[PDB]
C-alpha cells in the first residue's frame, strides 16, 4: 500500500529503517503559536530538530513516527518543516493524550471517531496533511472517557485500516485492559501497538500478548536515567520466537513544555545522543549480544512497514 | 491612553456602547482549527457571529469585550474577521479560564506574568493584535493554581494599566477571596471587574465590593433555564432565577448609588463546544435576541422600573469606557 507522511504518501519501500514512537515537541494544543518564546523561538526549536533528525539519518534512520495528538500539541506545519529540512518521513498521529480539553472530553464516542476519521481521511487543520496512526494513552485503571477513547480508535482503525498504538502510565502493565477493550470492538491484534512495554519486567506478561498477535513496543529505552536491561527484553522476546512482534524507539523529542520548564535539559544531559540512541547503541548492543543483522533488520525495517501499512483485512 | 482592539487602537470616544463580557465563541486551544466541521464549518460560524452582532449594532452596541482566553479557544484571526465585517469594535483578552493545559498550568507566576505581558505589549500569537483585558476564572476556593493566575493578572495589569476580569464559577460569591489577592498586589479595585455577580441575590456582598471600587458586572442577564426544567444541562449553566431578577440586581445597586460601579452584559456567544454538544441551541431557544438582549429587552425594562435614560448611558458608555481605559 502506501502510508501517509506529511509531505505527502510514500511507499512501503521508502519507509526504511523506523523510529515508531517520537515527537518533535511535547506541547499543548495551540501553545507553540500562542507562546514560541517558551521555546527560545520557533526557529531555534525548528533547528534543533532539524539538527536532531539529521543525525538520526546518519545513524540510518529514514523515518519517525511522531505519535503527538492534539492535546499534545501536534503542530503540523512544524512537522512538515523539519521532514523537509532533515530529508527524514515523518507520519503524524490522531487520537487523544493525557490532557484532553474540555472540546474533546465532553465527547461521544460516536464524535471521537469522527474526529479521528476527519484527521486519517480528509487532513489535519487546513493543511492536507493525513494523519497515519492513532495514538492513545491511557492511566492505570482505564477512565471512562478513556474507554470512549480507546473504542473511537478502533472504530476509525477499522474504518481506515491505520494502526493504534497505545501506553499505560504510571502503571507496569495495563495493556490487559485496552487489549480487552480493542477485540470487543473487533479490531485485529496486529493493528495494535501496546507501547511502552519496556517498563515493565514481567517478561510473561509480553509473551502473552504477543502470542495472541500484539505488536509489542519497546520505545522508552533511554528513558531509564539501567537501559541495557531493558535493551535485553528485545533479546529475550527474539529468544520467544516473537521477533516479528517488536517495535523499538526512544519516545524522544526537542522541546518540551508539558512538565517542569526546563525539563528538556534534563533529558538532553541523560540521552545527549537524542533519538539516535536506538541505531548507535541499542543495536550494536543487541549485535554484540548475538543477533544476527537480518533480526536486526526485520526489527527497524520489516516489523514497522507491515505496522504502519493501512490494513483493513489482517 | 487609547484602547486597544483586534482592529488596532481607537479612541475613548469611539467605544460607544459596549458589552463588557461576551464570547464569539467557547472552545477550547486549537479546537475551532482542528474540527471546524463541530460548528457546522468555521465560514458557518464566522456568518452566525456576523449577523448576530450586525444585529446587535443595529439596537446601538458599538463595541464588545471578547473574554476568550487561550485556553478558553480563544481564535484572534476569528474576532478579526467578525469584526470587521460587522464593523464593531472588539477588544481581546489574555489571561487564564478554567480548563488550562499543562503547558500553562505547569508554570509559574513569574511565568504566566510574562506570557500575560507578550499578548498586551507585543501580540497575540503572531498577529499583531494586543489584548485590551485580563480575564481570570476561579472556583468555588481559589486553588493553589489560580492563586498565580490572581497574582500574575496583577502584575500583568499594574504593568501595563490593563483592567482584569473575574468569575467564579457556579453561583459561588468568589469576590472577596479574589480581592485579598488583588490587593495584596497593589491592584486598584477600580482596575478590576468581579464578573457574573449578577448569579447572587445578596446585595450586601454587592454593595460592599462597589463601596470599595470595584466594577460589580452584571453581565449574565438573559441566562435563564425557566422552562427547562427537563434539561438538567441548562439547569446546571443558565439557573433558575429569571431575567428580569437579574436585571433588577442593576436597579438596586442604582438606588443604594453605586451606578458609577455597574457593568453590564449577556455572558453570549455564538458557538461553544467546551460544554454539551448542541448546547448553542439551546441558548438560543432561550435567547433569540442573543446579544441584542441587553439594547432591546433590559433597558427598555430599566426604563419601566423608572431608572432615568441618562443613568442608563452613564452605566453603558461610561463606565466600561473608564474600565477600560488603561490607567496605571
Ligand atoms: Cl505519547
Ligand atoms: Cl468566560
Ligand atoms: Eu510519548
Amino acid at each position: 500500500d502506501r502510508i501517509n507522511t506529511v509531505r505527502g504518501p510514500i511507499t512501503i519501500s521508502e519507509v526504511g529503517f523506523t523510529l515508531t514512537h517520537e515527537h518533535i515537541c511535547g506541547s499543548s494544543a495551540g501553545f507553540l503559536r500562542a507562546w514560541p518564546e517558551f521555546f527560545g523561538s520557533r526557529e531555534a526549536l525548528v533547528e534543533k530538530a532539524v539538527r536532531g533528525l539529521r543525525r538520526a539519518r546518519a545513524a540510518g534512520v529514514r523515518t519517525i513516527v511522531d505519535v503527538s495528538t492534539f492535546d499534545l500539541g501536534r503542530d503540523v506545519r512544524l512537522l512538515a518543516e523539519v521532514s523537509r529540512a532533515a530529508d527524514v518521513h515523518i507520519v503524524a498521529a490522531t487520537g487523544v493524550w493525557l490532557d484532553p480539553p474540555l472540546s474533546i472530553r465532553m465527547r461521544s464516542v460516536e464524535e471521537l471517531t469522527q474526529f479521528f476519521l476527519r484527521e486519517i481521511q480528509y487532513g489535519i487543520e487546513d493543511t492536507g496533511i493525513r494523519a497515519g496512526i492513532i495514538k492513545v494513552a491511557i492511566t492505570g485503571k482505564v477512565t471512562p472517557f478513556q474507554e470512549l477513547v480507546l473504542r473511537a480508535a478502533a472504530r476509525a482503525s477499522l474504518a481506515t485500516g491505520v494502526p493504534v498504538i497505545t501506553h499505560t502510565a504510571g502503571s507496569q502493565r495495563g495493556g490487559e485492559q485496552q487489549a480487552a477493550i480493542f477485540e470487543s470492538e473487533g479490531l485485529s491484534p496486529s493493528r495494535v501497538c501496546i507501547g511502552h512495554s519496556d517498563e515493565t519486567d514481567d517478561l510473561s506478561y509480553l509473551t502473552a500478548l504477543a502470542a495472541r498477535g500484539y505488536l509489542i513496543g519497546l520505545d522508552r529505552i533511554p528513558h531509564s536515567a539501567s537501559w541495557q536491561t531493558r535493551a535485553l527484553l528485545i533479546k529475550a522476546l527474539i529468544d520467544q520466537g516473537y521477533m516479528k512482534q517488536i517495535l523499538v524507539s526512544n519516545d524522544w523529542l526537542f522541546g518540551i513544555s508539558s512538565y517542569v520548564t526546563n525539563f528538556m535539559d534534563v533529558m538532553d544531559s541523560v540521552n545527549p545522543d537524542g533519538m539516535a540512541f536506538i541505531p548507535l547503541r541499542v543495536i550494536p548492543f543487541l549485535r554484540e549480544k548475538g543477533i544476527p543483522q537480518e533480526t536486526l533488520a526485520g526489527i527497524t525495517v520489516t516489523n514497522p512497514a507491515r505496522f504502519l501499512s493501512p490494513t483493513l483485512r489482517a
